[PDB]
């Protein structure tokens, strides 16, 4: 399976995000990715403004032992539709 998780800061998620995703900001991801994605084998697609929070989330998630995290891109570059908070 997979999940789309925006990891930018929560105030920036609300501006506009890829449709049908959830938001777990980089700041909060540690406390909560385990609740949103309880099985590590699941495919975690991460994005944000400009990829950073995703690249960073990818490091800590690999360390937490998720083996299938992928930076989908950044908000802009991702060709998928978007909706606003």
């Amino acid at each position: 399976a997979e999940h789309w998780i925006d990891v930018r800061v929560p105030e920036q998620y609300q501006q506009e995000h890829v449709q049908g995703a959830i938001n777990i900001p980089l700041k909060e991801v540690k406390e909560r990715i385990a609740t949103a994605v309880p099985d590590k084998n699941d495919t975690v697609k991460v994005y944000c403004n400009a990829g950073r929070q995703s690249g960073q989330a990818k490091e800590i998630l690999s360390e937490m032992g998720y083996t299938h995290v992928e930076n989908a891109g950044g908000l802009k570059d991702i060709a998928m539709p978007k909706v606003k908070g």
